């Protein structure tokens, strides 16, 4: 559920950062285009993005509809202060 997802995501962000190449590249694109940098450092925002991607990739195939939906849902959630 949402509480669990957000906790996993924040912890992965702290622990894993952007150590996964595929997520790092996706997130480099997202920061450039789709996610504003204004509220948090570039590093913090990127690491949270990479966590979103790794979390979603743990359920769904990279670049599948479900993966895109899952990552967008988190990026669009106004409660992520770094993404807003
Ligand atoms: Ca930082």
């Amino acid at each position: 559920d949402d509480s669990t997802t957000k906790e996993l995501i924040k912890k992965l962000a702290e622990i894993n950062k952007c150590e996964n190449e595929i997520s790092a590249k996706y997130c480099d694109h997202m920061i450039h285009e789709e996610i504003p940098l204004k509220t948090c450092t570039k590093e913090k925002t990127r690491n949270l993005c990479c966590a979103v991607s790794d979390y979603c990739m743990s359920y769904f195939t990279y670049d599948s509809e479900e993966y895109y939906d899952c990552t967008k849902r988190e990026f669009d959630d106004p409660s992520y202060t770094c993404f807003r």
